[PDB]
């Protein structure tokens, strides 16, 4: 039993794990190779701050909901562990402001608690006067990322770095299941006009007085097309631009500027805070993730193929409850096919 | 009017800055030097971590339950403000862990958000059945020292490196009101047996992971012999050693040793963590702050004089109210010599 994962990303990654973890007693022949174009530091994980938040609405399919929870009491399960600060995990609390009065969320009871925030907090951010107040937890995707890749490691995967084609090019080199974990590049490998880049553009800061993350919202601008601030390990991420269509992976002035003074007014003690760095990014952006099975025409065998990306912003946040649910797709092929 | 403050501590700096600003232009030959033996960074506030919290039970004076209010009431109007970073000045929400329930603490009301701890945040500690959570503020006693000195530099307040034997010798100099703000040390100038050094010990550490302070209580160790975890700004203080009677300004390594246990197993995550540093300092304890006039009996003719000292281990909660108050039986001073 071949597996090839196609991507290096957060759902790339721990989805090998799991799946390695889940089916290295049941299946000897199970050697795990994991294709990818970019790995850490240039992958759209990398960019992102980190923070455990779903989108405000219901994710149009409740099993997602789910994915988000059991991710979440994954990571909080292991946050006091030694080793969490080799994954980049810590808890952080944080405020959620708005203009006007919003429905709870449907992980208010996943977060520790969750409250609404008290006028004397509201009288702080003088342009809002709604909001919440909870704690979360904050992945950071460099950290992360570095160490999924040595547990592969340490469990015999191996890595190539290399620009897949098509399915095909990687059934007829013997692939028998290919996991497609390929973000939002994914149509370039079969045509989905539902997935599309959710561009977005980040600031990381040097302010580390700054112990809360601060999230801004406005329903005319989208969904993270306001200023919020996210407070990481050695710097702190600074961001608001969420645009759909946008392939420019170039740092854009206009986008800084608005980053920049929108987080000001927010905070203004960012105002002495030094510049480190600033990155683009695209959120693989589907109304629904496709975690799913397609057995491919491929030949006049059949290719096994396992989806898993477009996760948008929210991809950290729900990484493990993905890669659990793409491990038990992986035992139903295994049963299939007189294996298990 | 000549007006000496003796000390160059939270408490000297702020009540020299608080009767300045009160009385400057009411009063035109205001020349006012502070008296120090230590400056900053060897003053007892620079060891302290800046927390604003004052002691679980209620003060035996309910006038310092409103000075610790004023404190915070304006502290928290300039949290926002640019110039916070040159205070040290900065929000951070935080833990109380408790072995068992105990009532709730007068200033409640005071901090931002106060709740009770769920019992899934209880299973981060396994220790503590007990406990709180609340937002409150740090100011670090570095920045906020050299922040008032500053301040004090631009209005004519000349500072003098000088040990004062007495408060003849400074009468004798031509002084006419004298300031004592002289902390643990004010016994050498006065007898008091109700003042006596409550040292303690801290260790300062690189974890910029820790966003969060915690602080642990046991009643039979009295309060803050437990671990506490305070995040500062550029590093992270570990203590939790209050010992009476104690006047030796050396780091011990047993107590170095019960800091580094305690706070390793209440946050396993700091097994790892870098120690930058050490400090000792001595509590100027008292059953209540000494914020009251004396006219004592030196020379044919009175000085008066002010105590501000005894503020123990709230002395950054409780600064700016003593200083307010300071300055208003300044005030008294000015009405009994006819001088408004
Ligand atoms: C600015 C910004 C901030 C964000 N903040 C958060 C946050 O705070 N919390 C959160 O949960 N989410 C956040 N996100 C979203 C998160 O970054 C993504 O949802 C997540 O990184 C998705 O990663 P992925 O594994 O799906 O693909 P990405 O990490 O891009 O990885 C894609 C992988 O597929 C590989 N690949 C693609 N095509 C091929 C090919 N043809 N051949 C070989 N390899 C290929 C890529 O090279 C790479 O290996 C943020 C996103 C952005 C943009
Ligand atoms: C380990 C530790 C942690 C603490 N943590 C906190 C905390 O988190 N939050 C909080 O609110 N408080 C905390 N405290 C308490 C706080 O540090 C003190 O209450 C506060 O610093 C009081 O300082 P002060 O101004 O009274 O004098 P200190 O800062 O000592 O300053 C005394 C000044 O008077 C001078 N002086 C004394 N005698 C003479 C003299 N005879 N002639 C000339 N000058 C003299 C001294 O040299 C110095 O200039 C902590 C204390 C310790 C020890
Ligand atoms: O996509 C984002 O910009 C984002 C900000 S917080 C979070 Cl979780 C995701
Ligand atoms: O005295 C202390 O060690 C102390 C710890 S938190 C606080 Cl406020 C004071």
């Amino acid at each position: 039993m071949r597996v090839v994962v196609i991507g290096a990303g957060v759902i790339g990654l721990s989805t090998a794990l799991c799946i390695h973890e889940r089916y290295h007693s049941v299946l000897q022949p199970l050697d795990i190779k994991v294709y990818a174009d970019r790995f850490t530091p240039l992958t759209t994980t990398d960019v992102a701050a980190g923070l455990w938040q779903p989108y405000l609405s219901d994710p149009n399919n409740p099993q997602e909901a789910d994915w988000s929870q059991q991710t979440f009491d994954y990571l909080l399960s292991h946050v006091h562990s030694p080793n969490a600060e080799n994954l980049g995990l810590f808890l952080i609390s944080g405020y959620n402001l708005f203009h006007e009065a919003i429905p709870d969320p449907s992980w208010k009871d996943t977060v520790l608690g969750f409250r609404k925030l008290t006028p004397r907090e509201l009288d702080m951010f003088p342009d809002y006067g709604y909001g919440w107040f909870h704690t979360s937890l904050i992945l950071e995707g460099k950290n992360y990322l570095q160490w999924l890749t040595e547990r592969l490691t340490e469990r015999g995967v191996k890595f190539f770095q290399r620009k897949v084609e098509s399915f095909e090019e990687v059934a007829r080199e013997g692939a028998d299941v290919i996991v497609n974990c390929t973000g939002v590049w994914a149509g370039a490998l079969q045509r989905d006009p539902l997935l599309q880049p959710g561009r977005g553009q980040i600031m990381k800061v040097d302010a580390p007085w700054m112990k809360h993350f601060i999230l801004t919202h406005d329903p005319e601008r989208g969904i993270y097309n306001s200023p919020y601030i996210i407070p990481g390990t050695q710097t702190v991420t600074l961001g608001g631009i969420f645009q759909l269509g946008n392939w420019s992976e170039l740092n854009n002035i206009q986008d800084h500027n608005t980053i920049w003074e929108g987080c000001c007014r927010l905070e203004p003690t960012l105002k002495n805070a030094r510049i480190i760095g600033e990155r683009t990014g695209f959120r693989p952006v589907r109304p629904q993730i496709r975690l799913e099975r397609e057995q491919l025409r491929t030949g006049p065998s059949n290719t096994e193929v396992i989806h898993n990306y477009g996760h948008g912003g929210y991809g950290l946040t729900i990484h493990w409850g993905c890669a659990l649910e793409a491990a038990k797709l992986f035992g139903r092929i295994l049963e299939e096919k007189k294996l298990s």
